[PDB]
């Protein structure tokens, strides 16, 4: 079944999901000297004030925090986007050591983790229909560096104990995603895909330039999660990241100079 190990890892995904070798795959390396300023890009608009978090779940490849997306409560607009995209879920990718763990890299630099806020374009009515369109989704990606503790992430850290293994879920309401945003909203944008199967090339990537800092202690609780289900041998959930894919015909744009 796909995973991140040696026999079912990213190097093998292509056998079940042939699009893994397509033309707009993701994570990519963001070469900062080849990324071009685009003055025509608008500032991003993040309206997360009415967000309703509902649950936190260990799906066997990451942990997801899920939001109510049946009304326009947590939405992203502006930037490189046409229309409103509603927040559906956020999740992270991390490493087994602090020097690796992000999916996207900047000038070949890897960060300790990467947070992904997943949104679907509300012209398509539901997430299922948005993943059938070249513009169905917008993913906001944020780098995590090990430094000082991020107070807003602690509520997530303290709950991991209870979703340790695959299939477990916990109620997780009143979580505000605004506590996970850096101070600056400057970004790089390019057309790509989801970085886990089915690798659908449906995504407009919005990668924030400024990383947020997390404590070593916080990143360490992530590394305690398990890939396996309860009652199976213990495999810690670490290195759940896909390596950078060739950029091919894509131009990375910067919202800043
Ligand atoms: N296996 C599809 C579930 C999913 C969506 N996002 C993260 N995980
Ligand atoms: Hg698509
Ligand atoms: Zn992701």
């Amino acid at each position: 079944h796909w995973g991140y190990g040696k026999h079912n890892g990213p190097e093998h995904w292509h056998k079940d999901f042939p699009i893994a070798k397509g033309e707009r795959q993701s994570p990519v390396d963001i070469d900062t000297h080849t990324a071009k300023y685009d003055p025509s890009l608008k500032p991003l608009s993040v309206s997360y004030d009415q967000a309703t978090s509902l649950r936190i779940l260990n799906n066997g490849h990451a942990f997801n925090v899920e939001f109510d997306d049946s009304q326009d409560k947590a939405v992203l607009k502006g930037g490189p986007l046409d229309g409103t995209y509603r927040l559906i879920q956020f999740h992270f990718h991390w490493g087994s050591l602090d020097g690796q763990g992000s999916e996207h890299t900047v000038d070949k630099k890897k960060y300790a983790a990467e947070l992904h806020l997943v949104h679907w374009n509300t012209k398509y009515g539901d997430f299922g229909k948005a993943v059938q369109q070249p513009d169905g989704l917008a993913v906001l990606g944020i780098f995590l560096k090990v430094g000082s503790a991020k107070p807003g992430l602690q509520k997530v850290v303290d709950v991991l104990d209870s979703i340790k293994t695959k299939g477990k879920s916990a109620d997780f309401t009143n979580f505000d995603p605004r506590g996970l945003l850096p101070e600056s909203l400057d970004y790089w944008t390019y057309p790509g895909s989801l970085t886990t199967p089915p690798l659908l090339e449906c995504v407009t990537w919005i990668v924030l330039k400024e990383p947020i800092s997390v404590s070593s202690e916080q990143v360490l609780k992530f590394r305690k999660l398990n890939f396996n289900g309860e009652g199976e041998p213990e495999e810690l959930m670490v290195d759940n990241w896909r390596p950078a894919q060739p950029l091919k015909n894509r131009q990375i744009k910067a919202s800043f100079k």
